[PDB]
DNA sequence: TTTTTTT
């Protein structure tokens, strides 16, 4: 049931012996379904994972981190201490041992590190140490133009910048010793639903400012915001909690103040929601963190239903279920230089405990990354400022119609890191290899 | 500056 496109990738991977693959294209191009056929295809073979719950759970797979059991940290390079093998008799092992292929989805949001544990982590189990992914056949799918992984400040940052000189998933070392054959997908549902947005979005993709002048004509409304089933997109957190704070107000019913525990070092900076945090029934609400149960997800849209002290119960938009809500700790971890040999170490310095909720009448565009939604305003508050911050922004909707502006966007928002352009200009021949 | 993944 594939497209003549999706089936040309579909044989380039399953037909050949080549151990490395990536399917690339915008969004709508056929990723994920071409990925249920080659599920279909492999199907006891693969193992499906993915770097976001959001995005495991629309790759029917799970997430990196849960896999392989990596610590939600820095994974330094083939370090023993963030990479641990699975045990001599666990199913782990087992599963590790009898693998053919791994299908990673949303590869543009996997962060180097994170990759290259992959790597180590299946040579070191299988126990072939000089093929890349200890010989598994790795498929790769995900579009290469979206926000950058996420980089914390620090000594962090100066760890990956020395390591492997940026955070994408191209910089990996293991390119080095495999080569990566690339499949495009050019035909997206958005090139037949609105061609006009399409060919915008192609050519604010190739860091082309003239289609702003198209986009501004079409969307700019600033009272676009106050119309029903509008989701308010803002660059910083600042005026998205403005937002939200003066729909909390309007909204009638009793509030419930959910106020978080902090320990150690954790400043109110890092928090990962708002330590005093007022609630509604009714309130539109994001979850914040993975269930290990599988029910719900960070980034799951949602509605309060009930607020009791430290439970609450959310109606999901995803799937109309109830779900309760009990609190979670986020950990703050700091990175010391050692100043002798290379070592930095990690450090939890502090911990956050608070319900995994955030108000959602208004997110920021970084939060909305992953999310599909039928109607968006883009406040633009003091600007865009992050690698491809607008693209993702514009293409939470299908179609231009879907979107409005408060302002026309102007040409230093329109953002792309040169090093993807460079990887995107070297897999246009078909096959990439990393030098050195 | 500026925002976000991962348990
Ligand atoms: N071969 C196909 N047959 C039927 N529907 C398809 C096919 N390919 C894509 N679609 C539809 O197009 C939409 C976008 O496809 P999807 O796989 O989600 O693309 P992407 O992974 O790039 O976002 C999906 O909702 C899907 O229903
Ligand atoms: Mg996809």
């Amino acid at each position: 049931g594939l497209s003549s496109e999706q089936q040309r990738a579909f044989l380039a991977v399953t037909q050949t012996p080549h151990p490395a693959h990536l399917i690339t294209g915008p969004a709508g191009t056929g990723k994920t379904t071409l990925l249920y056929a080659l599920q279909e295809f492999y199907k006891g073979r693969a193992v499906t994972l993915a770097p976001t719950g959001t995005a495991a759970l629309q790759a029917r797979g799970q997430t990196v981190h849960s896999f392989f059991r990596f610590p939600a940290r820095l994974l330094r390079y083939r370090h023993p201490e963030d990479i641990r093998p699975p045990g001599p008799h666990s199913p782990l092992r087992k599963a590790i041992e009898q693998m053919e292929v791994l299908i990673l989805d949303e590869v543009g949001m996997v962060r180097v590190d994170l990759l290259e544990a992959m790597d180590w982590a299946l040579r070191k189990t299988r126990k072939r140490l000089e093929e890349p992914f200890g010989g598994v056949k790795v498929l790769l799918l995900g579009d290469t133009r979206q926000l950058e992984p996420v980089v914390p400040g620090g000594e962090e940052a100066l760890y990956i910048a020395r390591t492997w000189g940026g955070p994408f998933f191209f910089q990996a070392h293991v390119w080095e010793e495999v080569a990566l054959r690339v499949h495009r997908l050019w035909e997206s549902q958005r090139q037949r639903e609105d061609p006009l947005f399409a060919e915008l979005l192609k050519r604010l993709r190739q860091g082309d400012p003239q289609a702003l002048e198209t986009l501004n004509r079409a969307a700019v409304r600033p009272d676009g915001g106050e119309e029903p089933g509008t989701l308010i997109l803002t660059p910083r957190r600042k005026e998205a909690d403005a937002l939200n704070l003066k729909r909390l107000e309007a909204l009638p019913g009793k509030p419930l103040e959910y106020q978080a525990q902090v320990k150690g070092e954790f400043a109110e900076t890092d928090f990962p929601t708002e330590a005093a945090l007022t609630l509604k029934k009714g309130a539109q609400v994001i979850l914040l963190r993975n269930d290990p149960l599988g029910e719900y997800f960070n980034g799951d849209l949602g509605w309060v239903e009930d607020l009791e002290a430290e439970a609450l119960a959310v109606r999901l938009k995803r799937n109309g279920r109830r779900v309760v809500i009990r609190p979670f700790v986020w950990e703050k971890i700091v990175y010391t230089y050692d100043s002798e040999r290379e070592e930095i170490k990690p450090q939890v310095v502090g911990t956050f405990r608070q319900v995994p909720v955030r108000l959602a009448w208004a997110l920021t565009v970084h939060k909305a990354q992953g999310l599909t939604l039928d109607k968006v305003h883009l406040e633009l508050g003091r600007g865009l400022f992050a690698h491809g911050q607008l693209y993702v922004a514009l293409t939470r909707v299908r179609r231009l119609q879907d979107l409005s502006l408060s302002r026309p966007i102007a040409p230093t928002e329109l953002l792309w890191r040169p090093e993807v352009e460079v990887f995107e200009t070297r897999i246009q021949e078909g096959i990439w290899q990393k030098s050195h």
